[PDB]
DNA sequence: GAGCCCGTAATACAACAGATTTTTTCTCTTAGTTTTAAATTTTTATATTTCGTCGA
DNA sequence: GAGCCCGTAATACAACAAAATCCAACAAATA
DNA sequence: TCGACGAAATATAAAAATTTAAAACTAAGAGAAA
DNA sequence: TATTTGTTG
DNA sequence: GGTGTTGTATTACGGGCTC
DNA sequence: GGTGTTGTATTACGGGCTC
């Protein structure tokens, strides 16, 4: 039961044929390639095809008909013959040994870009599948906030559970919301020390159910705070926070190396170091980015000058300026050189409307669901939406899954082929 | 240089790194409880609505 | 080219990516 | 085809006196999701 | 001799 | 509307000397 | 004695044409 025991006068090789035979020439429709194919071979010296009884084939590998293409590389790409569904690479190995194939790379990658359980099992690096395209980078001081916590420390005597963070995306002002892992009284302590200094814009923070928080989101929305809210385990957006509470750990090992269960104590003076040290991508503290008043003043900077801005009363509006063009300008210089240092590999993916993208089992099943060795066999969904460059919303078919937004780091778009 | 086709063929990039239950609120869904007010009678004069009928 | 000192100063590279239970099973420690 | 009347339906304020929902109010039970 | 308790894929 | 982001050793580029 | 390692899309380099 093998193959290749059948004549075809009727295909794209027969131009390439007919060098030796010139007999018939019954060309199909859409089969002008063949005789372009055929003007490429007579104005080059390229002949190598060798005709032997009915095997048309070239120096050492078996020319295919088109009309059988497609049986082939599913023949040494599924178990049929033992292929095993896998890359481009293998499957070359498999077939170009044996067979020719003009363009055989893109025909294999076409291959592999329609069957469906490659689609469906493979990964391919599902991390690299948008541009960066941070968060816009600011306005006035105080006005767009991060929000997010660790959900468990070592607790202390039973009063207090978990550290939560506020720093705002310009300045990046540290801060000490000691939480009990917490009730609706989140705006409580929220409120205290966030309206110590005013009401924000936006908050930039992750799906957490005290943040999903219905009853705490129609706040924002009464009191005119909107909500970016990062998709189901995608915490990368939280950003700021995240990246203070990665220096915060660090601090907070260092303060609480010998002394656990009582790191609330050392909670401010944590906040207050991370306030005090300048950072990279301002080059300035936190203090000189918002009011610069670094009340410590162990030694004047550089560029000695008054340096109390105590003694100012009326004149803080130019030098807030001064301070807020500076310290904006070297956000744009943050945002450039991250796109710089990360775009290049990150290749974009634009859909915005009309396809039928898939989620690989990560933001579909639960956070708490356990990942294993079985099989990744999520259905092909919709898209319908264009929520953000970076993200589609889907048409989730299951009750509600309390959320339709995916970031492009888990969608692999579904190709179809008829 | 300058590009193009195509055919091979190198090429850095990432997955294998014990896996699962909890922890703390929240938010639909769906079955059980509780307090309370309401379906047909007398009735009494008042008035207006809407049928219902009758008359020349 | 050719290298060196020194003084700044850019520069990819990785950590924040929820936390903490055991599962199964080796061998030490008493009583 | 305009006039002429009869008559149930309500409120009404009590005392009452058996059945019927019936919608707030709890309380599992799943499903999220840092 | 059963119930522990260090560490490790 | 809504989607990364800085701390850190490590290393690259100008004044001043030998040319 | 004892301590990474390949699968995979992706991309870079020679024959043959225009020069």
């Amino acid at each position: 039961s093998y193959y290749k025991s059948d004549p075809l006068c009727s295909a794209v090789l027969i131009h390439m044929k007919e060098l030796t035979q010139h007999n018939v020439t019954p060309e199909d429709m859409s089969a002008f390639r063949s005789y372009q194919k055929k003007l490429e071979l007579s104005e080059t010296f390229r002949k190598n095809y060798s005709l032997e009884d009915e095997m048309i084939y070239y120096q050492d590998r078996l020319v295919v008909p088109i009309k059988q293409q497609n049986a082939v590389m599913r023949l040494y790409h599924d178990h049929t013959l033992f292929g095993g569904h896998f890359g481009v690479t293998v499957t070359l190995a498999k077939i170009s040994p044996i067979y020719y194939w003009p363009k055989l790379q893109h025909s294999i990658i076409q291959y592999i870009r329609t069957c469906v359980q490659c689609q469906l099992i493979k990964s391919h690096r599902p991390r690299l599948h948008g541009l960066l395209q941070p968060l816009p980078i600011a306005e006035g001081r105080w006005l767009d906030i991060s929000m997010d916590f660790v959900t468990g420390l070592p607790p202390t005597s039973n009063n207090l559970n978990m550290i939560l963070v506020v720093v705002d995306r310009f300045s990046k002002r540290a801060h000490f919301i000691a939480t009990r892992k917490a009730t609706q009284l989140i705006d409580l302590l929220f409120r205290y020390i966030f309206s110590y200094h005013g009401f924000p814009r936006t908050i930039t923070s992750d799906r957490d159910v005290r943040m999903t928080a219905d009853k705490y989101q129609e706040l924002t929305k009464r009191l005119g705070i909107k909500s970016t809210m990062s998709s189901a385990n995608h915490p990368q957006t939280d950003g700021q926070s995240e990246r203070t509470i990665q220096t915060l750990n660090r601090l907070l090992r260092a303060y609480a190396s010998t002394n656990i269960q009582n790191w609330h104590v050392y909670l401010p003076q944590i906040e207050f170091v991370y306030n005090s040290t300048p950072t990279r991508t301002l080059g300035k503290s936190p203090f000189e980015i918002d009011l610069g008043y670094l009340p410590n003043t162990p030694a004047i900077k550089s560029d000695d000058e008054v340096n109390a801005r105590s003694f100012t009363a009326v004149e803080l509006a130019k030098h807030l300026k001064a301070l807020t063009i500076q310290t904006k300008e070297q956000l744009e210089h943050a945002q450039i050189e991250m796109e710089t240092n990360n775009n290049q590999r990150r290749k974009p993916l634009l859909l915005n409307i009309g396809d039928h993208v898939l989620v690989h089992r990560d933001a579909y099943f639960k956070k708490g669901a356990y990942m294993k060795v079985q099989q990744i066999y999520v259905g092909p969904f919709r898209v319908v939406k264009k929520i953000n460059d970076n993200a589609y919303e889907l048409d989730l078919n299951s009750h509600k899954k309390k959320h339709r937004v995916i970031n492009v780091q888990f969608l692999k778009k579904f190709v179809y082929r008829p």
